[PDB]
RNA sequence: GCGGGGUGGAGCAGUCUGGUAGCUCGUCGGGCUCAUAACCCGAAGGUCGUAGGUUCAAAUCCUGCCCCCGCAAC
RNA sequence: GAGGUAUG
RNA sequence: GCGUAAAGCGCGCGCAGGCGGUCUUUUAAGUCUGAUGUGAAAGCCCCCGGCUUAACCGGGGAGGGUCAUUGGAAACUGGAAGACUGGAGUGCAGAAGAGGAGAGUGGAAUUCCACGUGUAGCGGUGAAAUGCGUAGAUAUGUGGAGGAACACCAGUGGCGAAGGCGACUCUCUGGUCUGUAACUGACGCUGAGGCGCGAAAGCGUGGGGAGCAAACAGGAUUAGAUACCCUGGUAGUCCACGCCGUAAACGAUGAGUGCUAAGUGUUAGGGGGUUUCCGCCCCUUAGUGCUGCAGCUAACGCAUUAAGCACUCCGCCUGGGGAGUACGACCGCAAGGUUGAAACUCAAAGGAAUUGACGGGGGCCCGCACAAGCGGUGGAGCAUGUGGUUUAAUUCGAAGCAACGCGAAGAACCUUACCAGGUCUUGACAUCCUUUGACCACUCUGGAGACAGAGCUUUCCCGGGACAAAGUGACAGGUGGUGCAUGGUUGUCGUCAGCUCGUGUCGUGAGAUGUUGGGUUAAGUCCCGCAACGAGCGCAACCCUUGAUUUUAGUUGCCAGCAUUUAGUUGGGCACUCUAAAGUGACUGCCGGUGCAAGCCGGAGGAAGGUGGGGAUGACGUCAAAUCAUCAUGCCCCUUAUGACCUGGGCUACACACGUGCUACAAUGGAUAGUACAAAGGGUCGCGAAGCCGCGAGGUGGAGCUAAUCCCAUAAAACUAUUCUCAGUUCGGAUUGUAGGCUGCAACUCGCCUACAUGAAGCCGGAAUCGCUAGUAAUCGUGGAUCAGCAUGCCACGGUGAAUACG
């Protein structure tokens, strides 16, 4: 069959959507601002291992929060990262912005970091085999009470394409007293375009 | 030259007894079926070889021609 | 448990 | 190697040959052994040497014979002379038997003949019909004729070499088993080549011929039916004699001997213990069957009736097909049989077993699947979509369920990708370089416009920043392709209850187990049991909503107790609603019955009872299902054009077919008037009030409202009155003409709505076919999205409100 997004299914019942605003006349603007806003950070900190963000309003000031593991690459040595970064979306927004770093512990229990782990070894030419198997060991290791993966594509330079996944833990999907995190990832190759979903249930 | 004939697409009636378009197969359409066939439901398709006559009216009665199948002639 | 009495 | 894969003659009688019980003596045919002689050289093999090593060459040795002669051994085979008995056979005493041939005999029972009674059918099928029958059946009784087979007994029971043999008696005959140890003393086992027997069909001659019955005839069936099916019916079937000599002739398993656990029937015998025989028990022989240990087997399975362990003998196999054919021979009256190839061709053929799928196989369970019912489609008109067609173009995609009111939650231009025309090529759209800086905006002219000519006028801000004109190549761009390279998204089986896995165990193994079974449940839900124990995905539940209620808060909502207003109005108050947060409750939780238990049925309380109702929630995977046209995306292709702009056109065509719907075909109705009761929703340059003008669509106007305040917004069906009186109608409302209104630059192609007139088809829908089990179907209006305008479509809303479920 086909499966609902797993987040789609519990935003509003345990999960709170990441662009937290109120608007009237200025939804459709705040949105394809914000929108911008997540195609520059994800443009300019791919390789900083960002895993969430979200949004505020008031004041006029754009206020966010980036998750991420190593915030010593988006803050650090210099000091002055941040810096660009709210220049630049001041340039964009027309507004003020303000910016939180959090540091995320336990980076193998998000679905997204995962998912780009795996996907930058498979554009290194990595066995899909090894990948999934590899991740899910660190998540259990991390602390997940349950870890799913799979890869579909033309795996391994194919014609003919499949599907591999590959499972540790309890993972129900139709339970939402479950806090799972999902992600997918994709991955490119000189055959095309590989497909990575991972979803993780998580302690509480 | 002598016999048969020429009527929807095919085979056959109906002509002798002027008004009557028929039987079987087929065709087209719609159903049944995953699809074709079969089956069920409806419909179309012939101015009766042709040109003239007679008649109120001709597939039908009269005449000439043109074709096909046989038989003769060659 | 055994023996018999239309198509693709 | 021969049960099932190729392979046991169909079975016997038996010449030849092969093989042969125990012991003593004799030999030395075979066997074994010492000696001598030879088996040439070259070559293989080993050891040395020589050619620059190697190849090659030389020297020497060794090996090699079912070799021969001679001399020795007697264990085994063989020959010879004796002896013995467990084999083999005769005798003796018993027992069974459908063993065979001949002759005769019995009664059931089918048919036929005659005669009574006797009246209109009988027969047969899935329905029939052909056929028999008033010239008298069918049936019923009596009597008679003719033939064929022999119920019960009768039984994986008997016998036989096999084929096969069933009514009884007699005659003539064969073989088997049991006991004895009398008799002979290995006389035996097999058995090529021969000889005979040998189901049924069939052949020749002559009888018989009742039934059944190939062929055949007629009737049905069927698309056709040279068939199944029906009614008739010749050969035959039966006998005598003689041929034929085949068989799924099968236990698909050659004859013989011995050995290697058991349990149990059954047949024919014997022996013994006990007991009044009877009866029970045990031991044993030859059969016949069931189940099973070892062992064998690819497995299935065989298993003292081996497919085990061993020996003798025979027959047969060597991939499938051609081919059991051809030539040839033998036999045969013939039909044909026995023996038995090749060429050529294939890369497999095949056996057993496993997992599924399927089944005009079975069983159990479920779903609007049927059935029961309600209302519909197919018929008419229109809307929409699709096909075919015609078109400059009629963009592209979707195609059984699972495409076709689908992508499109809005085709006038735009959209729009297509067509015609007119145009541009670093471009309509981005980065990097170089120059410059506001770029531009508005007017005029030629224009269908894009676009060209001019003008006026471009203020960049503090080297930097942001965007901009021109050059300039790198690049751009492609709704260009492939969804059979892909991602992601989606339907679908199916919200069906199933799909799997770790460890363990069984199996050579694939696989199985678990996951089956007995119950139960909506559910691999849950219990009991089990070589499995457990887990995961799913199921359920956690979520939202509806259904009752407590506390909090009472405005923009409510109005009871109160006054008062045209108005719940104003004051006042949250009583009650309403709103919406946190709680409660419904969990088989309790009682009765039954179950062992899970559970099932009933009962109570309560608003709600049995996952309360409804949602979302869609497992591994199937259809290489759809999507390169949402997006991204590998490869390929175009890249002064498959790219880009503009105008106009097409996506709305129209001989015709399908789907989905709207409108109706009327009196449970229509026209006219009055008039009660909804929910869910939307609104800022948007909703748009009141009042007014206009028949009306609408115009005007601008109140109030960023909304529980105000508006969109009379809700309509219902009800009440009057009329129409069952009619192609005051039904129906198309189509067309004229005139209006909106929207938008613009309404011909090609919008919607109004007024007047016209008044079409249609008087309940062929074969077929669809939804629905409850506030559902049916029916009525409302709202929302998309949207300037454009809906019978889509998604939500409430109003009214059924029928039925045997199964
Ligand atoms: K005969
Ligand atoms: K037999
Ligand atoms: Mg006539
Ligand atoms: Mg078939
Ligand atoms: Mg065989
Ligand atoms: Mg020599
Ligand atoms: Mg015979
Ligand atoms: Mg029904
Ligand atoms: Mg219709
Ligand atoms: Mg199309
Ligand atoms: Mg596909
Ligand atoms: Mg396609
Ligand atoms: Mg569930
Ligand atoms: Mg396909
Ligand atoms: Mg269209
Ligand atoms: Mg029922």
């Amino acid at each position: 069959g086909q499966k609902v997004h797993p987040i789609g299914m519990r935003i509003g019942v345990i999960r709170d959507w990441d662009s937290k605003w109120y608007a009237e006349k200025d939804y459709a603007d705040f949105l394809h601002e914000d929108l911008r806003i997540r195609d520059y950070v994800a443009k300019r900190l791919s390789d900083a291992s960002v895993s969430r963000v979200e949004i505020e309003r008031a004041a006029n000031r754009v206020n966010i929060t980036i998750h991420t593991a190593k915030p010593g690459m988006v803050i650090g040595k210099g000091g002055s990262e941040v810096e660009a970064l709210r220049k630049n979306l001041n340039e964009l927004t027309q507004k003020r912005v303000h910016i939180n770093i959090v540091e995320i512990k336990r980076a193998d229990l998000d679905a997204k970091l995962v998912a780009e782990n795996i996907a930058r070894q498979l554009e290194g030419r990595v066995s899909f085999r090894r990948a999934q198997k590899q991740a899910i060991q660190r998540t259990m290791r991390a602390g997940a009470k349950g870890i799913k993966t799979q890869v579909s594509g033309r795996l391994g330079g194919a014609d003919i394409a499949r599907a591999e996944h590959y499972s540790e833990g309890t993972v129900p999907l139709h339970t939402l007293r479950a806090d799972i995190d999902y992600a997918w990832e994709e991955a490119d190759t000189t055959y095309g375009k590989l497909g990575v979903k991972v979803w993780i249930y998580r302690g509480e």
